[PDB]
């Protein structure tokens, strides 16, 4: 077989998620978002909240392998006045694409009780919500109506709940507080380095995604079909397990600035090309955010972890149909 071929049959053996056990999971999560609104809005009446919505690639069809995973966004509000957020390229932990929040001026916010030493911690406000998690065994049983059942996910998932549903099938839903100041928006998901989990996280995810469904739809391009492949790829193994959505989204991000057409002929030949460039942004230790310039996407990696995905990925461009065995 061409590259081709084993990539469109690596795609719908491996990569590609039953359309039906596809549509049962997103629908699992809809049922326990509309329920949770309600019971939480009733069960934490003093703490400043927007409606809790759904995020992810489940939610977006960008998930690939099996459909188990989904973020609940839980976005906090916050007086525009009493906050301010401070870009990590401008504090002393020089962070692109990651905010410190500022406690600002007088008055009282709800949420002055996560604040420590004048700034609002990423990890104070989960911690809030871990306890929410773990107290979810004293709740009724919420959506029992539809034949859910809502337990705690085994640790350390503090901030994960498990929905068991018909018949042996589990949704994993992870909590994710989340801070609009301005139009900058932020989400607790802590830097992979320590020294840095008390910073906010720029969310990118949103835009990203945004762009990668505009750019297809415009030419019913491979784009998507494209990054699935190497999402399931990078699931494969423990050393390209250290590679991300986000990161891989950037890499055909940036390569579809270079190539217009992406007709489903050129499927393998972008294949390709997204290898070649995901080696060169490793060697170079820097993978820009497309969006985002300013970020590196790469900083959350040891320069070590680095050249040992380099390393994993030298002779990809002679020998790639041994990505997909
Ligand atoms: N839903 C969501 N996830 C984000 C965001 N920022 C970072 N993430 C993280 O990115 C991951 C989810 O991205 P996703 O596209 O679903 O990757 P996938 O799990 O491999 O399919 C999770 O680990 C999130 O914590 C964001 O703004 N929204």
């Amino acid at each position: 077989m061409s590259l081709q071929e084993k990539l469109l049959t690596y795609y719908r053996n491996r990569a590609a998620i039953p359309a039906g056990e596809q549509a049962r999971a997103k629908q699992a999560a809809v049922d326990i978002c509309a329920e949770l609104r309600s019971f939480l809005r009733a069960k934490l009446p003093d703490m400043p909240l927007r409606d809790m919505y759904l995020s992810g690639s489940l939610y977006d069809d960008l998930q690939v392998v099996t459909a188990d995973h989904i973020q609940l966004i839980v976005p906090l509000v916050l007086e525009q006045n009493l906050w301010s957020c401070i870009p990590g390229e401008d504090t002393i932990m020089n962070v692109p694409g990651f905010f410190l929040v500022r406690r600002e001026n007088r008055g009282s916010s709800y949420w002055d009780r996560c604040v420590v030493g004048g700034y609002l911690s990423p990890k104070t406000v989960a911690d809030t919500f871990e306890k929410v998690v773990a107290g979810s065994i004293n709740w009724p049983a919420i959506g029992s109506l539809l034949d859910y059942v809502i337990r705690p996910a085994p640790p350390p998932e503090a901030l994960t709940l498990e929905v068991q549903y018909e018949r042996d099938k589990h949704l994993f839903i992870d909590f994710l507080p989340s801070v609009t100041l301005g139009d900058t928006v932020l989400v607790a998901k802590p830097h992979r380095l320590a020294q840095y989990d008390n910073l906010w996280r720029l969310s990118l995810r949103p835009a990203e995604t945004a762009r990668l469904r505009a750019l297809d739809q415009a030419d019913s391009g491979c784009r998507s079909l494209c990054l699935k492949i190497l999402k399931a790829i990078c699931k494969s193994t423990p050393a390209l397990g250290h590679l991300t959505a986000s990161q891989l989204t950037n890499v055909i991000l940036h390569l579809a600035q270079e190539e217009a057409d992406w007709s489903p002929d050129m499927l393998a030949d972008r294949f390709l090309q997204a290898l070649r460039g995901l080696i060169s942004y490793l060697e170079a230790g820097v993978l820009p955010s497309a969006l985002n310039p300013k970020v590196n996407l790469f900083a959350e990696l040891t320069p070590e972890e680095i050249d040992e995905l380099g390393y994993t990925l030298y002779c990809s461009l002679s020998e790639p149909e041994v990505l997909l065995q």
